[PDB]
């Protein structure tokens, strides 16, 4: 298992920190970043994230998924085509610099579009009074708050398969507070007293390390 | 009252798409970019945002709030010191694109620091077998959403100042999911059952509109 990361940038880098643990390639054309990329605890791989044969060094064939964020939207999609020549099923999540653009990237086969300037404009309009709610995504989003949101499979066989979130009762029995659960395509936030569980099911909740390894032994 | 942006970037442009119906001012040097502000709806001011004739003539005095992105760290610095002279309470939300400059924003007088790159590349990480939080995170950040996140303040004389999370069962009785509570400079994610509602806090949950509305209902002030 391993992440391949296309293009060196203050969104990667905070990428690869998050990534702690996990044996990475990063791709990028200059050099200069290399003992930035290796102190920073993963691989370097000099060359274009635009040419078929360098993602093939950086291992993008049958990698957990490939991060992509070049210097331009256009780079970004040319990049993106090349690694779809090399692996059609690999995940490829994409930064996208300008809307007008995002769908471009999904369909140049980007399974998931980032837009940093979406979500910080987004931000600065709730940021008007005071900074709570982006206090809470910049928080929850990091692995190293001590309430932070997880993901939880529910794997086959689970105590909770087939049984709705009131019986489950998952936040008074382990103390996260579930927002959601991810099932195919959509995210069903709120889940109410009646929803079923299934297995493959990913329930999406906020706790501390305690209520998450909690979570998980009920789960 | 009205909000200052100085500064034009893909950020202000979204921040303008959620602040329709609100005043909004854009100081900015490039002229280039006037139609697409007017046609976003805020009214353009062509100027040096790190001038404060500039900044006087955009309005910054008494404004809501100023949000500055400028591609500069140090025009971003500028711009604060110059909402500093002009307004030493006004909300200032600084933009910044390396974690080295967000002390420096601070030191210079932001109240608050986004920085777009840490929220991507967390989310980048966060996203590596499945979307559901990136999902999760933009869904809820829409103004124009069917679940989203709202901040509600307690008001003086609230039926729930000094009541319990637990007594005051807001989910139930409401549908807002509470997600956290803003008590000076800290959010309580979660607030326990013994924690008390004081007036002035702030309730972050997630709702549809007609459970706000309930929730606003639920928080309001007994006064005549």
């Amino acid at each position: 298992r391993h992440v391949v990361i296309c293009g060196w940038s203050e969104s990667t880098l905070e990428c690869l920190r998050e990534l702690r643990g996990s044996e990475v390639f990063v791709l990028a054309e200059d050099e200069n970043v290399r003992k930035k990329v290796l102190r920073s605890g993963a691989n370097f791989v000099h060359g274009d994230p635009t040419r078929v044969s360098d993602l093939e060094k950086a291992n993008v064939r049958g990698a957990r998924a490939v991060i992509v964020d070049l210097e331009s939207d256009s780079e970004t999609i040319h990049c993106i085509l090349g690694i779809r020549k090399i692996d059609e099923s690999v995940r490829i999540i994409a930064e996208a610099e300008r809307y007008e653009n995002i769908e471009q990237l999904r369909m140049a086969g980007a399974d998931q579009v980032i837009s940093p300037f979406v979500i910080s404009g987004r931000l600065m309009s709730r940021s008007i009074d005071d900074g709570y709610e982006a206090m809470f995504v910049q928080d929850v989003l990091a692995e190293e708050s001590t309430r932070r949101m997880v993901e939880v499979p529910i794997p086959e066989g689970s105590k909770l398969e087939g049984v709705s979130v009131l019986d489950a009762d998952i936040h008074d029995v382990t103390g996260v507070i579930i927002i959601g659960v991810g099932r195919g395509d959509e995210l069903i936030i709120d889940p109410p007293r009646d929803y079923s569980f299934r297995a493959g099911d990913i329930i999406l909740g906020i706790g501390k390390p305690e209520e998450i390894e909690r979570l998980k032994n009920y789960i």
